[PDB]
C-alpha cells in the first residue's frame, strides 16, 4: 500500500539517477517528502553503495 512513496522515489530516481531507488524508498517511509528525500540524500541521509 506505499504506491505513492514508490511513485515519489521515481521523480528523484530521474533528478539524482545516481542514487539507489530502493534506498530513496526508505526515506520516503522516513519523511515522506521527496523534497526531503532529496537533500536527505545531500546530506548522508541516503549513502551511495557504490559498484563493489
Amino acid at each position: 500500500s506505499n504506491s505513492q512513496l514508490n511513485a515519489m522515489a521515481h521523480q528523484i530516481q530521474e533528478m539524482f539517477p545516481q542514487v539507489p531507488y530502493h534506498l530513496v524508498l526508505q526515506d520516503l517511509q522516513l519523511t515522506r517528502s521527496v523534497e526531503i528525500t532529496t537533500d536527505n540524500i545531500l546530506e548522508g541521509r541516503i549513502q551511495v553503495p557504490f559498484p563493489t
